[PDB]
Order: structure tokens, then C-alpha cells, then sequence
């Protein structure tokens, strides 16, 4: 019922982190200024950092969930989940063992992020188009969406993360 919020969006997917909150990568995603969810430019404002684009509408387009909580990335070593849908509907959820940041060349860009290492049970990984998927893991008792899923490699995995964290700290 969580994978109800990862939806088609653009050349990829998105994840609806509230009723209000969509976020998606910023290179799937269609052109500045197209209407999207019935809703036009000034209905909803757009941010972004890297590759990780973020859909703040006014208007809830969801109502039947509630917010989950957003963080910039996660701890290295923590076990988080890319929740990778397909166009014939099949769900994939990717155990991957998030670790250190480094850039990457998508586009015309170089984008950065956190890297990730595909964990392999005893029973394939990503393709490009599940960009946009999003990568969560449980906080104790609380789901938490870390970043959007940017590309795989040439096992690694690499997510886009954003967000300004709730604590501020000193000025060595």
C-alpha cells in the first residue's frame, strides 16, 4: 500500500511522499512547465538539487495517505529498499546496502549522491527507467524515504538525495 505511491512519471517514476509531496529525478521528468496530475504550473512550485526534483502542490492530490517522513539519505551500512515498479505493473522491492556519496554523469550533468550496493539473496537489479523510484527503509517503527533512484552502474546503485536537516550546527 505504499507501492500505491510510486506512480509513472515522465521516462521513469515518482513517489508521493504526502498528499502534497511528489518527488521524482529530475532527468525522467517531463519539461519545466507541463501540466501534470491535471494540475497546471502555479497550482503546484517546483525545487530541485541534482537530479532530485521535488512537486509541492497547494492542493492535496492524494488524500488517502499521510506524510511520511523525507531524510538526505541515510547511514552507510543501513539495508534500505528501492521500491522499483515496471510498466506491466510487477513490484520489485531491491534490498540495497546504502554507503558512501559520489558523482556520476547522467545527462548533460554530473550529479551527485548516495551510492548503494545491490544485495543479492539465494534465489537482476535495476534497468534505466526506474529512475525515480524511491528508496526507503523502516525507522524502528516508522517508514522513511531516503532519495530517488538516479541510475545503476556499469551491483552499485546511486540515489539522489535532498533536504535541509531539522538540526543546525556550529562554525569551526
Amino acid at each position: 500500500s505504499i507501492w500505491s505511491r510510486v506512480v509513472q512519471f515522465g521516462t521513469g517514476w515518482g513517489f508521493w511522499v504526502s498528499g502534497h509531496v511528489f518527488i521524482t529525478a529530475k532527468h525522467v521528468a517531463p519539461p519545466k512547465g507541463t501540466e501534470i496530475f491535471g494540475r497546471k504550473p502555479g497550482d503546484f512550485t517546483v525545487t530541485s538539487s541534482g537530479d532530485f526534483l521535488k512537486y509541492y502542490f497547494t492542493s492535496a492530490v492524494r488524500p488517502d495517505i499521510p506524510a511520511m517522513v523525507l531524510e538526505n539519505g541515510c547511514q552507510e551500512g543501513v539495508v534500505a529498499s528501492v521500491l522499483v515498479k515496471r510498466a506491466s505493473g510487477e513490484m520489485l522491492a531491491l534490498a540495497v546496502r546504502m554507503g558512501s556519496q559520489a558523482a556520476i554523469k547522467i545527462g548533460s550533468a554530473v550529479v551527485h549522491g548516495q551510492t548503494g550496493m545491490l544485495l543479492t539473496g539465494s534465489n537482476l537489479g535495476t534497468i534505466p527507467g526506474d529512475a525515480g523510484c524511491p528508496y526507503v527503509y523502516k525507522k524502528g517503527n516508522t517508514w522513511v524515504v531516503i532519495g530517488v533512484h538516479v541510475a545503476a552502474t556499469r551491483n552499485t546503485v546511486i540515489a539522489a538525495t535532498h533536504g535541509e536537516p531539522t538540526l543546525e550546527a556550529w562554525q569551526a
